């Protein structure tokens, strides 16, 4: 009882103090900043599936070998998203994205000089697992700093860093990896190839992000949740400084001077990792209670349907690219490819950003899985390489809008105290759904092309009809 009121309270002194502090150079620094951690977050999903096939001629691997190194990032994703994210919210988000970045980056670093198979194999699912948190913190963090206005279009520019990241990998594939003169010897113990050093340059963004990350301050409203008034009244003062002197009103004056709060050495730690345990289990269950559990499920069942269409059916067209290429055989491709995949997903980025707040979130994510389900519907009428690649672009290009979408209204729907929880949960059941999606529509290549469509458009289907009973959050603090 009370303690809603109070933060309904909160909440609304919160917009109002952004309102008074607006939106401008502060804004976009910390949007340029997460987009860094964003873009390593796009470059880790493309790194494996770049340098596998070099890899399997230096470790000697089987093609189960493969198909497990195709699916560790994915699993450390899944793990890494449920671990920061229920963290985020106890410990705060910049501390846990800096703790994320190092992880990261440490083993992203390492898996570039490890020589062994096993070895490689746990440094890519531990940096997976140090990734896994960049999407639900960065976004909750950088929503923490957004006033209603335009809420939604600023979200939504915030996903073109990942696309910005899948087009850093797959030219750096490009530039790297085929020019196989820049091997050498790390000693004459060890040979040290190329796509090695592609998996050391796909680090990079991850340290950048790391150093840009250290100058930003931490989220005013984590410290108001958490009863620190004094540290959130210098971060918001910051921020309207910052914005005011930018505008060319360095006059102005803060005008904020009280907020609504809320409130041996190893022997120690255990306790600690006990009570956070404890908090973190308990706000993931409240993420089930009576006031949530609704949402909660229904989210559930669209990220998840989505999640496993969409991964499913990426990895069902290549396979299905190979399939007709060969048949037409037997009477710098594979980069250019990814490349243009990519890019057929920026005109969907623009439209939604433009959009979001314009028509909504409701009916950008359901209009775009109709249309993700009549593309899916389309495929079965491929008939050359060139068509499959188009089909693949149309596909890409009209999903991408239902991604941002989810991202917002995932955001908007859930309180600060439980956001990163729940977006974590959600994301890390989105990479499980990547995982079934993967295997499942791996098994039917060669045996048909009409199970993994039919399975792809019913699951779309189903995402949309689940997309509409969602609530409207347009004009509403963000709670």
């Amino acid at each position: 009882a009370q303690r809603r009121k109070e933060r309904e309270e909160l909440a609304q002194q919160y917009e109002a103090i952004l309102r008074e502090c607006g939106h401008g150079r502060f804004q976009w620094t910390l949007y340029f900043v997460l987009g860094l951690a964003l873009m390593a977050d796009g470059v880790e999903v493309f790194v494996v599936g770049f340098v596998l096939p070099s890899a399997e001629k230096d470790m000697c691997l089987s093609d189960s070998n493969k198909g497990m190194l195709g699916l560790i990032v994915y699993l450390g994703m899944m793990v890494g998203a449920f671990l920061w994210g229920g963290l985020a919210d106890r410990l705060g988000r910049r501390q846990c994205l800096l703790i994320s970045l190092s992880v990261n980056s440490v083993f992203a670093f390492f898996s570039s000089f490890v020589q062994g198979y096993g070895t490689f194999l746990f440094c890519r699912l531990l940096s997976g697992v140090g990734i896994g948190g960049s999407i639900p913190i960065v976004f909750s963090y950088f929503s923490e700093f957004l006033a209603q206005e335009k809420r939604g279009e600023h979200l939504s520019w915030l996903c073109m860093f990942w696309m910005i990241g899948g087009v850093y990998a797959a030219a750096m594939a490009w530039a790297i990896i085929p020019h196989y003169g820049w091997s050498f010897q790390m000693g004459s113990a060890y040979q040290f190839h190329s796509w090695r050093v592609f998996v050391l340059v796909c680090a990079f963004p991850s340290v950048f992000a790391i150093g840009a990350l250290t100058t930003q301050p931490e989220s005013p409203r984590f410290f108001l949740e958490n009863g620190k008034h004094d540290e959130a009244w210098m971060v918001l003062k910051q921020v309207h400084d910052t914005n005011m002197r930018a505008k060319g009103h360095p006059e102005r004056v803060f005008s904020v001077t009280h907020i609504k709060t809320i409130h041996t050495w190893y022997q120690r730690w255990g306790v600690r990792a006990l009570s956070l345990g404890g908090q973190v289990w308990g706000n993931f269950l409240s993420c089930f209670g009576p006031e949530y559990r609704r949402i909660t499920l229904m989210m559930m069942g669209v990220w998840f349907t989505m999640s496993f269409s969409y991964y499913g059916l990426t990895v069902w067209f290549p396979d299905m690219i190979r399939h007709l290429q060969a048949v037409d055989y037997a009477s710098y491709m594979v980069y250019f490819v990814s490349f243009l995949g990519t890019l057929a997903v920026l005109p969907g980025n623009i439209v939604s950003a433009l959009l979001m707040d314009k028509i909504g979130r409701l009916r950008m994510l359901a209009g775009s899985s109709v249309m993700s389900c009549v593309s899916c519907f389309f495929l079965s009428f491929g008939n050359s390489e060139s068509a499959m690649i188009a089909l693949l672009c149309l596909f890409g290009g009209v999903s991408i809008a239902s991604w941002n979408a989810l991202d917002v209204l995932t955001v908007e729907l859930y309180p600060s105290d439980k956001r990163t929880t729940a977006f974590g949960f959600l994301n890390a059941l989105c990479k499980l759904a990547a995982v079934l999606g993967i295997s499942i529509f791996t098994s039917f290549v060669g045996i048909t092309k009409a199970a993994p469509i039919l399975f792809a458009s019913a699951a779309l289907a189903l995402g949309s009809s689940l997309a509409l009973k969602l609530p409207e959050t347009r004009g509403q603090v963000l709670q």
